[PDB]
């Protein structure tokens, strides 16, 4: 029949000829039920006397891609359909779409625009020679489709429109943009990158290697003081972060509660209430421009306005008066957990009646809270378990405020000797320290936790252990090039040198190691793998201050002092790894980094390469993704459905009908059931277990997400006290129902 | 016991014209306390409380309520001033315990050294020459509280005002308070407050422009903003400076949000610092104009930056292109016949985003404006051609209250600190005008506004290298409406119109006579060289206006050429709302708005009307309880009931059915004797857009320098 091809020209579109440039792809698919055939089918089956080749491709692949129910493999097909017909469509060569990126001009004003850098396109060409060559472009044939397709629709750079990298393109420029100038290790940080050892976090890729590069994902917040002044001058500060696309926690704990005394103007002052609006409108007003920001505030539970705190997302409420786009959070401190738990009552406080609150933690905190307390001088005094079920009444209606632990998230940190953390993240892993000249930041790169697995299901965790190796140098040279839209914030992040190493898709890990989530052997991993990245992470931060000196303030410091992250939590650790002499090693010459671990959550970083995003364990066997709006079952699970002979469409739909609860329907083998349960299915009391044991081995904090579909009051009760109790930073993320 | 407080009672009434007047009545209400309780205060309390619920009797019920809490007042304050200083000065917060000094060292140290003639000085029978209302405004904000308990007397309060001023200049701080406290004038109201206070602010003008369209710029400009609305100040905004909607964003590759999202910001700022209200100023260029008159359809006051094409595209019924201030950048930065240029150029470049035609815009505008009131109309074509910082470059807005008009840049935010003119206290007993002391009187203000400048505590830095340079004062001024009253005037008579020319001709000489004599003494203002009045031109002949033989100006505008002056901007009617509610006189310039009013006090609420035309009614004894209801069931109008002689419904007619066409007349008549702008009010309340739509433009085909403040409807 009739498609114009790449040409201009015509051609006889045959079931013969497509089926057979299918066929050329399917390489690395158990080609048993993968069957280029029934693809051609539905798509032939609308091919008209017109439709072009490509726009034929947007057939083929979005065909390969809804039929992806019929086996995982048809994802990473689709891909390749979509990947191949995007490589006979973008420039074949790396320095040539470089040199073409930087040459770029926006249409509208004419104004030359430099999509990449010239502070990196001029090193790119220099070694033009190798480095085109060092591309293999075979790698994002491995790639399933909805990554991809997260990949393209804002990852991959495009000109006036349409695409101008190659994923590899992405992946090199972004091991350009971290080395520049160094290209030993450049070209070895896109080998890592390429066939995905990992990746690094999502800004990091955006703009690597582009004028100002801002490679920095979240960003925190102390106010700057107990004044407008210093409060609009924090306001400026994270405005300017959410210009430069910047996740922001805030600690708003140091700010006036409402009906306190202004001596200056003389009137009480409005709270946090209205003074949170405020940042409620800067995040919906600046976005970057073009889907929203959004900032976490970190409000301490013995500030007076903290019930009023917690009004703030139900729903729909009282209108002037209540917000939404800010996303809440407790930096709770250890004496109202206690105080709970014994029902006795709860003192709320002013930060100005009772000053410097915010600033003191744990054993310091629990006599500073109870002096106030005995002089009279509190605005509210309510009993303990009211605030209580009224934040579960705010996180079973919401998911929200997430749960830090101040006096554990402050017991166990690196950066004790600069003083009280009073706050955390906008997804609540981050743990560094904040105040009127310096605002600590994130320095983000995930772990695909899957691909440290042999094809015999045993670990390898020495590559793990150096892989590291490479993603702790990495994030040091980021902290320095990257761009730091606030002045604190480079001179924070410049001192301490806090990066953070997050984990993504130990959902899939468990499962491709042939883990039931919840197992004693996985439990048993879970210690491991967070000792094997911690290890490398000190191991690498080690080699770095040999080189380049203990980060400004190193000594002062928990590790300079001789005692580790795990010796924090008095979890002796497990002996795959000589730790007398890596503290030793960590001794006479020290380490780089205030803060190393943080298995901060990734979503379309870990969308983009098929793991399942952050720490979590799969949420639904069977999800789905929208770029139609597709349906897609646990490729895993598929995997062995298969192998074996129990998927038929009298199946698919019986699990839709479960929320994945593949445990009910009795034809498959219960050695799989145990293996892909839900997370909802899965008494969360062992995540939290198993964040605590792993916990140990995390400078930072770790995003922890609970899901129980039936959430009462003592099971969200039982629940947090579980985590709060057995020592967690991060209590809990979101609340996730139905 | 009755015959106790009926001699307590008119042991107070003296000067009040005693036949419409009766003591008895109250010593009636009040008897309804039954006694058996209620302390000696409570008493008169509710008794100063009964007599101003009769000043629908009399409007000297009013003035006798005063000296009742006033009498009362001097029985719970003790009885001289320095003693007052002192314990404003060792002053204990007893929430606490810390020492707060309410006054100031640096004034309290300059009081008690001049002490002994400072406190016989004050005349205390100037308290009973304010009235209840105007008594209980002063309670509530004006009056230092020792804990709770008014520890000034409104002498001790003006005189604290006179002492914060000229400080240790003393022969000038009597001079300032025997006509602050002889009523001949007053100053802002934040001045009222914090005069002679620790850290003092005597501003509330506040100007702001958007030291840029950047980020970094939105927020230091907002940074900027809740500062100045932490010291108590409303301000204008410049935003016609920001991305619109969708105009591409640089290295983000995003698109702008524009201007909504941003006001919002804005309005939540101006809500959540009080110890107010901001305006912002967007000229109709600006792409996210209709997204604009749709927030007023909250907190922020809106207004519009109008260049004279706007107005000569919507009568030739001509298309008006709405552009981005990025693709069509220095846009908001040029004015007049300069500025069409500029504009018809991104015109013929044609690089413009939208566009309407002009009139559609216009009646969309007309519709936010008969909603809610705003946008004020303010013509910028109109009003730097006819300013006097017109050398310092494009003003590119106004102030909350649109009477401001004052050049704001990167670092230079103008202020222009306040003070108001008492012009009902200038007449005879012979209804004649006393224009000599209304330009001495003006000579002083103009001084102590000038003092006020230097010793003024500025929110941020960029305030202080403005009006250091600058040097702008702004002297407004109150009872318009009573003086045409009290010279037996109609509002819209021919006498009211030469009058009207006259008056402020003396305020704009008297304070360029004022404004001549300090720059002898320290120097003309820096930014002097180059500006209109420095090139020898000055207000009124910009408006092209040959003055009255009333006063010689070749005199006038040949002392100036010499020595100078130390001010850039003089003239600027302010809306007095509190800062006039005290005297005795109505607000502002606008004409009595209701012949009978009400104000609210606590829980009570008296009916208040005209002094001078109940004070004339009774006169003629036609005013009673059935004249009374009549009145106020026109919601102001005495022109129903023809009973009264025609003379007097000529003299009292309210601002609505005086004809706004003449209400912009001498606005433009007294506009050429104004250095700044004008808060103009239009009121009409039955407002086809055929009426709105002729009103304004009487306006701006008169040069008007502010169309339009408020609209006020029902
Ligand atoms: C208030 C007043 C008329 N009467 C009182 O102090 C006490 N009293 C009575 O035994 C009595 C009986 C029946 C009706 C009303 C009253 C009443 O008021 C008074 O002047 N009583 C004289 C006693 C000194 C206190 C007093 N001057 C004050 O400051 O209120
Ligand atoms: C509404 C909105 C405006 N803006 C504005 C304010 C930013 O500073 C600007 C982008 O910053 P820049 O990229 O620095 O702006 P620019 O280089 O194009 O020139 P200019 O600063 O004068 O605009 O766009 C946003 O960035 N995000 C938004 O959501
Ligand atoms: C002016 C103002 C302050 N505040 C509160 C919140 C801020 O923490 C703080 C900043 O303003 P200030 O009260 O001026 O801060 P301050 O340290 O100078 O306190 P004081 O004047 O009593 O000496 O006041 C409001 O809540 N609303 C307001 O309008």
């Amino acid at each position: 029949m009739h498609v114009i091809k790449r040409d201009g020209r015509q051609e006889r579109v045959m079931f013969d000829k497509i089926t057979s440039r299918i066929q050329k792809l399917c390489y690395g698919l158990n080609m048993d039920f993968v069957d280029p055939a029934q693809i051609t089918m539905k798509v032939i089956q609308g091919l008209y006397s017109g439709v072009t080749t490509v726009e034929l491709d947007t057939l083929a692949a979005e065909t390969a891609a809804t039929l992806t129910t019929k086996h995982p493999d048809y994802a990473i097909l689709a891909a390749r359909i979509a990947v191949s017909n995007l490589h006979k469509e973008t420039k074949k060569v790396f320095s040539d779409v470089m040199e073409d990126l930087y040459n770029y001009i926006n249409p509208h004003n004419g104004k030359h625009s430099p999509m990449v850098a010239k502070s990196t396109l001029d090193i790119v060409l220099a070694n033009k020679d190798r480095l085109n060559s060092a591309i293999i472009y075979d790698r994002d044939f491995s790639y399933n489709y909805f990554g991809f397709k997260t990949l393209e629709r804002s990852y991959l750079l495009k000109i006036n429109g349409k695409v101008a990298e190659r994923p590899q393109h992405m992946l090199m420029r972004v091991s350009v943009g971290i080395h520049k100038e160094d290209i030993d290790a450049a070209i070895e940080t896109y080998n890592l990158l390429s066939e995905r050892w990992f990746t690094h976090a999502s800004p990091t890729l955006f703009n690597a290697g582009t004028n100002r590069p801002q490679l920095s994902s979240c960003f925190l917040l102390s106010m700057k003081d107990d004044s407008i002044e210093g409060i609009y001058d924090t306001l400026k500060q994270c405005a300017l972060i959410s210009k430069s696309a910047g996740g922001i926690g805030v600690a708003v704990s140091c700010i006036r509660a409402t009906g306190s005394y202004i001596a200056g103007t003389n009137g009480n002052s409005n709270g946090l209430v209205p003074m949170l609006r405020v940042y409620n409108n800067t995040a919906r007003y600046v976005d970057q421009g073009g889907n929203p920001g959004a900032f976490a505030i970190y409000l301490e539970p013995w500030h007076l306005d903290i019930f009023e705190f917690l009004d703030l997302k139900k729903n729909t409420g009282k209108e002037e008066q209540r917000a939404r786009d800010l996303f809440f959070a407790l930096w709770i401190p250890d004496l109202f957990m206690k105080r709970v738990e014994t029902n006795q009552d709860w003192s709320l406080m002013c930060p100005n009646e009772c000053p410097g609150l915010d600033e003191v933690w744990g054993e310091e905190f629990e006599k500073l809270y109870a002096s106030y307390e005995k002089q009279g001088r509190v605005r509210k005094v309510v009993k303990a378990q009211q605030l209580w079920y009224a934040i579960i009444e705010s996180q079973t209606e919401t998911g929200t405020p997430y749960m830090l632990y101040k006096d554990s998230c402050n017991r166990k940190s690196n950066q004790q000797n600069l003083g009280t953390i009073k706050c955390s993240n906008l997804c609540t892993e981050i743990v560094e320290y904040t105040s009127k000249d310096e605002v600590a930041v994130c320095n983000l790169a995930s772990l695909a936790l899957n691909m440290y697995v042999t094809s015999e299901h045993t670990y390898d965790f020495k590559k793990l252990a150096e892989v590291t190796k490479v993603v702790v140098r990495n994030l040091n040279k980021i902290i320095d090039i990257n761009y730091y839209p606030v002045p604190e914030a480079c001179l924070s992040n410049k001192r301490h040198r806090p990066i953070g190493i997050g984990v993504q898709g130990l959902a899939d890990a468990f499962i491709l190691m042939r883990y039931p989530f919840e197992s004693a052997e996985a439990q048993l991993l879970n210690k491991q793998i967070f000792e094997t990245i911690y290890y490398g992470a000190l191991e690498a931060s080690c080699d770095l201050a040999k080189e380049q000196g203990p980060y400004e303030t190193y000594e002062g410091s928990p590790v300079s002092k001789g005692i580790l992250q795990y010796d924090m939590w008095n979890v002796t650790p497990t002996d795959l790894w000589d730790w007398k002499v890596l503290k030793e090693k960590i001794a006479k010459y020290g380490i780089r980094n205030s803060l190393l671990i943080a298995p901060m959550p990734t979503a379309s970083t870990a969308q983009i390469l098929g793991n399942n995003e952050s720490i979590e364990p799969y949420t639904s066997n069977i999800y789905t993704r929208r770029v139609g709006e597709f349906q897609i079952v646990n490729p895993h699970l598929l995997k062995d459905l298969t192998e074996r002979g129990l998927w038929h469409e009298e199946m698919k739909n019986q699990i839709i009908a479960c929320n994945g609860s593949i445990q009910s329907i009795p034809e498959i083998p219960d050695d799989l059931k145990q293996l892909y349960k839900t997370v909802w299915e899965i008494s969360q009391k062992t995540v939290l277990k198993m964040a605590a044991e792993r916990g140990a081995f995390i400078d930072q904090s770790q995003s922890l997400n609970i899901h129980i579909a039936e959430p009462n009051y003592g099971k969200l009760t039982s629940m947090h006290f579980y985590g709060w109790k057995q020592g967690l930073k991060t209590g809990m993320y979101y609340l996730r129902t139905r």
